[PDB]
């Protein structure tokens, strides 16, 4: 955040040099923010076995509001602060975050946004992610990162977050553009929602769809600012106006926030409850589906 936009992307070369030169410690912390659907890869375990040297695992299963019925919702300020402090991250630390997902980035934008929605601007995603760190032959360890605990002060930057109530008031004001980053079929209600029973697919009326995978090249890299800009413009998303991103559970919505951030817009808000919460709370009239339910 801050219009002195802190660099949101860091390359594999850059991070390999900093690892190699002994720079990760209290000034630079690196997080594996991997998570995968129940049944596929075991994120946590996969980290214990291979990670960039000095990287800690950031567990999204843990650093979330566990009491909520909805999926991966923000913790409290204090809950985030405690978690992140134990990983040796202070308010002065530059946090770099990657995940090991196959198109280079899935969950790392969510953690980049979590740090920012708690007022920490000095965070960046590893461009190419762990997939390209591996492909380039940079070092990995199984040895445990045991950082000193640090004090982190979290302050919820509420302009970067939307609640159910605000997205529902926006249906009568259109003061914010609403973009959904799910795959087109899920957005249209013709393909089902994964890892749920009884949850229909569809989208909030007035949402525009920008499938998050299209911000990445097949190699796993973020597309250039030049291409990202053109994508918003083809969808007629005006980057000088308020924009709210949403998806299924507020995770890939952060890719729209990252994409816009590389285009110079630092304040895309994420509707954290997203489709899962919306479907369970919203008046059924507020959403459409081509299955029609």
């Amino acid at each position: 955040v801050h219009q002195v936009l802190y660099r949101a992307l860091v390359s594999t070369k850059w991070l390999a040099e900093s690892v190699r030169a002994g720079k990760v410690g209290p000034g630079l912390r690196v997080l594996d923010a991997s998570w995968y659907s129940p049944g596929t890869r075991e994120a946590r375990k996969e980290y214990l076995e291979r990670h960039v040297p000095g990287a800690s695992f950031f567990d999204i299963e843990e650093c979330r509001d566990k009491a909520s019925p909805y999926e991966v919702m923000l913790p409290s300020e204090a809950g985030f602060a405690d978690y992140v402090g134990s990983l040796g991250i202070s308010n002065d630390t530059h946090v770099v975050v990657y995940d090991g997902d196959d198109l280079g980035s899935f969950y790392a934008p969510r953690v980049w946004w979590m740090f920012r929605v708690f007022g920490h601007r000095t965070v960046s995603v590893l461009n190419g992610g762990f997939r390209n760190w591996l492909k380039e032959g940079h070092p990995v360890t199984s040895e445990p990162s045991r950082p000193e605990p640090a004090i982190f002060k979290a302050t919820l930057n509420r302009s970067l977050l939307k609640t159910y109530e605000q997205v529902l008031e926006n249906l009568e004001s259109k003061r914010f553009q609403l973009v959904d980053s799910r795959a087109q079929g899920r957005y249209l209600g013709t393909q089902p929602e994964p890892d749920a029973v009884g949850l229909d697919s569809g989208h909030i009326r007035g949402s525009v769809n920008m499938p998050f995978m299209n911000f990445l090249t097949e190699d796993g890299f973020e597309k250039s600012p030049e291409e990202l800009r053109a994508m918003f413009e083809a969808k007629k998303v005006d980057l000088t106006k308020p924009l709210i991103a949403t998806c299924r559970k507020g995770v890939t919505a952060c890719h729209i926030a990252l994409a816009a951030y590389l285009c110079g817009k630092p304040d895309v808000a994420i509707y954290d409850g997203s489709w899962f919460e919306w479907f369970h709370r919203a008046p059924p009239e507020t959403w459409v589906s081509q299955g029609k339910g």
